[PDB]
């Protein structure tokens, strides 16, 4: 099970950890990917999760897009977790660096409510350009299921806990 997490609320927990290493250790039922609408896992959390699957996540993702088309910003799909988890919930938060509406961040976090427990990053943070403090606030105020957040950056983890 999950270990070394700080409890933020009844259902939200947080740890300074690499989500790839956390997924390999825990093998959770669901790992969340910070996806884009095309499921092109080039960089950030998505690039790191995909590289850990030896590109099997990208091959499966390309078949899903060829069949279904792109996701919506704020939407999600469930695919295999490969060697990292039973399932990967690919969730698209708004990318501020591309001009997307930040109000869609709450819709993106609502996808987590379909799963009892998840290992996840903060959506729309990092290379997606949103303020991670805002993303954690929206997470706590939207998700009702058990979420284990992994924050890679130590300095950002410390700021997120101290300002919570
Ligand atoms: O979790 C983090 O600290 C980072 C960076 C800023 C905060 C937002 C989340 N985030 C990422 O999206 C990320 N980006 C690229 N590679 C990564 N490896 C693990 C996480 C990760």
């Amino acid at each position: 099970s999950f270990s070394g997490y700080l409890k933020l609320t009844d259902n939200v927990y947080i740890k300074n950890a690499d989500i790839v290493e956390e997924a390999k250790k825990v093998k959770p039922t669901v790992v969340v990917n910070a996806a884009n609408v095309y499921l092109k896992h080039g960089g950030g959390v998505a690039g790191a999760l995909n590289k850990a699957t030896n590109n099997a996540m990208q091959v499966e993702s390309d078949d899903y897009i060829a069949t279904n088309g792109p996701l919506k910003v704020g939407g999600s799909c469930v695919l295999s977790g490969h060697n990292l988890a039973k399932h990967c919930l690919h969730v698209v938060g708004p990318n501020v660096n591309k001009g997307e509406d930040i109000q869609l961040l709450k819709s993106a976090y609502e996808n987590f409510n379909q799963h009892e427990v998840l290992l996840a990053p903060l959506l729309s943070a990092g290379i997606f350009g949103a303020d991670p403090i805002h993303s954690l606030r929206v997470c706590v105020d939207t998700v009702r299921t058990n979420v284990y957040l992994a924050v890679f950056d130590k300095n950002l983890y410390d700021k997120l806990v101290s300002s919570f």
